[PDB]
């Protein structure tokens, strides 16, 4: 039965893992997935986090199944962060949330509900884009497509060209904006840019999905929500799918939300009962471990606070590296000028070096970067810096 | 977009928790969704877990993504579980396990990988059967077709028919049993008849898939992997999507694997990949906590011993309880005779009872049993006993 199967390729991220778990190399960087390291070169669990760990042990009394959307008050919380304090739609309970399996499988739950209850065919990705939208989205039987996005000669988001592509969109596509962190450009819409896409969607007929991973590493908790925010007052219907793995540094127990507005109460409810029933279908019901970390965090001051500052601080020491970088870059006598790198935001950095000039870095060097030419700025260090930027300076 | 959305029905199991939540009346009996239940009626953590609990709390230094597949040592110990000590399967290097979300997301990943790389297109399951199955592979785009299996009149296994129906079965289907305590019935094969099944198989051309998620509930962990084990001899190909759900009482952590057989160390590489493909359009990874736990205690000869002794006093008090069961029912005034119900493994007990007589059981006297008729022994203690033999006696 098997005989004929077909070797799949790897996952072009995840299965750079690999490939660096297995160099023998003294001094291998791994500037490859999307993972925050500490200056001593380490991925630490959060100190709020350890101490939530510590009051589960010591509180929990069963391991009863969760209901098929989690825990309640992890999906409140949920919705406050991504909505605002008293907002409206929380208000008017047009809102619900299911705890998933990462934000990786809220997209997959969303996909499956879309293609089945839904009219959809198609929906519309950023160029470049994360290259996991495709694979969850194909796999729903639903077709994708690609809008313009970044300018290569410029840095710059193309608005106009992003614009134009989407003129091509018809009245019940689904339009895919990354929240805020655009994976892996680094660049974001305005506020005022954020407000025309809302506007032009809600004439044109687009049902928006938000991929919020990052919230907390742009400029802060309630800033990085407003795009969103701004969306979510013009349409009738939306859905975010959230992520806890890297604003908790949480990554392995995946920690995430799907979140499923419409106009009103009576309809949230009937179109939520087959968001369920494509859980059902899945995975059954959600981990408990992580999201009770999140949710105790949330819901207890003290921690919420340390919590806080710790994230803060995660956010700071990038937006160090960040400026070290091109510093270094420069004084290491690089030919480029690389100062645009400076107006991204997030973990990385999409830098500009070839497919060539990656696969270079790390046969010759011991240097990990996506293909794609994206560099993670939270696994550099003082300490790693001088070292990687020659190697770069090398290859160019 | 979700104006015209329809309501879907609740999860026949899950569902009835709910209610069971919302019902306000003192003496409620929960006989419904498959835990396990203690002297006291609460549903405990088991110590054994508690302690690599407290173990992971110290030793812990990161979150970092897990592989695909998981934990490599979660895998190799559930091959041992699962095939033996020494088996030729691991010598050969022909298994491969991908750690999931439950069992219930192994059976999901099984589905997605056969419908998307073989030419699989029916799925054989029996009658009655486990409400999820039918679910899980429809949504794969998977056709399920029925196989007879017990005798309502006798309360037994009728072989023949079970061997008659299964004679349309295809070269090419996919066979699906329960390793040992079938749900509901709790009636299984015996080995020899086990030995007659996988023969057949072998000669009329099937894959088999086996639902494995009570190993240790009927008679012991390895007693209970003979069926599977003897499977395992004659084929080349084989599918187990297991769990560690019920016998480490890790319900909400989703704890489960999927394992794939080839006939060969090369066959079984190339079809994993496709296996981890279809992962990575899903959740990506798997939930790192439960499964450290399982590790855990598996890979430590003293919490190893703790634990065997946890579940050998779990199949042992659900065993007090059925002969409780049945003498409190005779004892108190049933027509029927009961006595069949002692002849069934696991947690539950297929008791004959009517659609209405259950509905009512619930309405009237606040006992709640799976619509089937299927009772959880495992929920019954010697001070609910009393009550709920004679709400039983009632509804006759
Ligand atoms: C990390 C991230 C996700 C979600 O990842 P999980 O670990 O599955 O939560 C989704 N989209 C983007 C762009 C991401 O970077
Ligand atoms: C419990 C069970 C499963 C798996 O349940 P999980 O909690 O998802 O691991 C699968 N099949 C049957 C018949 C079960 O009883
Ligand atoms: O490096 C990233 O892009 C974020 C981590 C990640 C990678 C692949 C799948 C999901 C999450
Ligand atoms: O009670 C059962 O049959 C086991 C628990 C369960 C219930 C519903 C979906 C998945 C698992």
């Amino acid at each position: 039965m098997f005989e004929n199967i077909t070797a799949a390729p790897a996952d072009p991220i995840l299965g750079l893992a690999d490939l660096f778990r297995a160099d023998e190399r003294p001094g291998k960087i791994n500037l490859g997935i999307g993972l925050y390291y500490d200056e001593t070169g380490k991925i630490p669990v959060l100190t709020s986090v350890k101490k939530a760990e510590q009051y589960l042990l010591e509180n929990e009394t069963t391991k009863l199944y969760l209901g098929i959307d989690g825990i309640p008050e992890f999906g409140r919380c949920t919705q406050e962060l991504l909505f605002g304090k008293g907002s409206a739609l929380i208000n008017d309970k047009r809102a619900r949330t299911a705890q998933t399996p990462g934000g990786s499988g809220a997209l997959r739950v969303a996909a499956d509900f879309l293609a089945k209850n839904t009219s959809v065919k198609r929906v519309w990705v950023s160029n470049p884009s994360w290259p996991n939208h495709k694979s969850v989205f194909n796999s729903a039987g639903l077709e994708v497509r690609e809008y313009a996005y970044y300018d290569a000669e410029n840095h710059t988001l193309d608005f106009d060209a992003l614009i134009n592509s989407l003129n091509e969109a018809q009245a019940g596509d689904v339009v895919l904006f990354h929240g805020c962190c655009h994976n892996p450009t680094g660049i974001d819409p305005t506020l005022e840019q954020w407000q025309t896409l809302a506007q032009l969607s809600v004439e044109k007929g687009w049902l928006p999905l938000f991929d919020f991973a990052y919230q907390g590493f742009a400029r802060g908790l309630e800033e990085d929500a407003e795009g969103l925010r701004a969306f979510a007052a013009m349409h009738k219907e939306l859905i975010v799918a959230s992520s806890y793995s890297k604003n908790f540094g949480l990554y392995n127990e995946r920690v995430g939300a799907c979140t499923l507005v419409a106009a009103d109460s009576e309809t949230v409810d009937r179109a939520f009962s087959q968001m369920k029933a494509a859980i059902r279908a899945n995975y059954s019901s959600p981990p408990a471990h992580g999201a009770s970390v999140v949710a105790t965090i949330l819901s207890n001051d003290a921690l919420r606070a340390i919590w806080e500052q710790e994230l803060t601080d995660m956010r700071q020491r990038i937006q160090r590296m960040r400026q070290l970088f091109v510093n270094t870059l420069q004084e290491k006598g690089a030919n480029r000028d690389f100062s645009f790198i400076i107006k991204q935001n997030g973990m990385f950095s999409f830098s500009g070096l070839t497919k060539e000039q990656v696969l270079r870095l790390r046969e010759e060097f011991g240097v990990y970067a996506v293909a794609s030419g994206r560099v993670n700025v939270a696994g550099m260090t003082p300490d790693n810096m001088a070292p990687l930027c020659e190697a770069i300076v090398a290859v160019l």
